[PDB]
């Protein structure tokens, strides 16, 4: 119990954060989202048809090039908020920074253009619990915990804004170069999902939303802070933001006039300024600027729930603690 492993992350557009893993012997490299909202590992397969355009423009795992590959073949479908993939289970050695682990993962053969033609990453490394794993496949972090190499049973996420480091995941600890001060932690409501109680969402000093408490999924594979359609409607109305065709917008010049939004988590107020939630692509009075807050109706049993995604994580460096089933936050830098 003396190792940490860091993976540097690419930040694409403040909406996708991904880093690399190896799969096989020798390692084949894939860009992957490290996603606390799910618990399966998958990458696209060389058995993916090239009529799926996503399988032309992403890297494919070729199992016949790996001496450590072991066949399974059980088919599985993974249904995300933004899209669905299906494929078959395989087993091989996965390299994550300085760590290797024998892992069962999906070889995805069905990869629809929506959303995977807008995914700059190849696949997904689920950082959630086995309870949310499709097929009850042991998640990669649980298998890494079994090795007893990690200094602590935690992992941490730094997501940068906007060259610079796009971000960083640390397995086994945290990186104090990327946060100020000390963590305050919020306990999970229950084991099996990275979800915590939230005791209020305030706009300025007035708690408009989640007044009787609500749920917050801390979701490293989500781009935005999200709430239900109803919640976000009220939030946007409070801000003066309007729904342009697909998204909520403000006049770019008016972004700096917008009030702070605070999330009441574990007896602390986690406050984002308008600079933290308005995509200020301009400050022009002649242009419209979108917000990094979207409606997302997450179905039961996980939802209805808020999701604290990359927008939140940018502001607050986040440690996911499996030893204690809690989530730590500190101010990112
Ligand atoms: C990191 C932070 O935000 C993101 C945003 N994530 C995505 N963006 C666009 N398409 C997809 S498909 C898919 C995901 C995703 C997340 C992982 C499960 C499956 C990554
Ligand atoms: C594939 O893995 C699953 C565990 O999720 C197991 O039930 C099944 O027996 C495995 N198949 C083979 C051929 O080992």
């Amino acid at each position: 119990g003396n190792t940490t492993s860091s993976v540097i992350l690419t930040n694409y557009m403040d909406t996708q954060y991904y880093g690399e893993i190896g799969i096989g012997t020798p390692p084949q490299t894939f860009k992957v989202v490290f996603d606390t909202g799910s618990s399966n590992v998958w990458v696209p397969s060389s058995k993916c048809s090239r009529l799926y355009t996503a399988c032309v423009y992403h890297k494919l795992f070729d199992a016949s090039d790996s001496s450590s590959y072991k066949h399974n073949g059980t088919e599985l479908t993974l249904r995300y908020s933004t899209g669905t993939v299906s494929g078959f289970l395989s087993q091989d050695i996965i390299t994550v920074g300085g760590i290797t682990v024998t892992q069962m993962f999906g070889e995805v053969t069905e990869m629809p253009a929506l959303p995977f033609m807008l995914a700059e990453f190849d696949g997904v490394v689920g950082m959630g619990f086995i309870e949310q794993a499709i097929g009850r496949v042991t998640p990669i972090f649980d298998n890494i915990i079994s090795q007893g190499v990690l200094k602590e049973d935690v992992f941490s996420f730094y997501y940068n804004r906007d060259q610079s480091l796009g971000g960083q995941i640390v397995l086994g600890g945290s990186d104090p170069q990327h946060y100020e001060g000390n963590f305050h932690y919020i306990n999970l409501i229950k084991t099996g999902v990275w979800q915590i109680q939230m005791k209020g969402v305030s706009v300025g000093s007035s708690t408009l939303l989640c007044e009787d408490g609500c749920l917050a999924l801390v979701d490293t594979g989500a781009s935005y802070i999200s709430g239900s359609t109803s919640s976000i409607e009220k939030l946007m109305e409070a801000l003066g933001a309007k729904k342009r065709l697909f998204d909520y917008v403000v006049k770019c010049n008016e972004g700096p006039t917008l009030p702070d939004i605070s999330f009441h988590l574990g007896g602390k107020e986690y406050t984002l300024t308008s600079a933290d939630y308005v995509f200020q692509e301009s400050y022009s009075s002649k242009k419209l600027c979108t917000l990094a807050i979207h409606a997302m109706d997450i179905p039961p049993p996980t939802g209805p729930t808020w999701a604290l995604g990359a927008t939140f994580i940018r502001k607050f460096y986040t440690e996911f603690d499996r030893r204690n089933n809690r989530i730590g936050f500190a101010l990112a830098r």
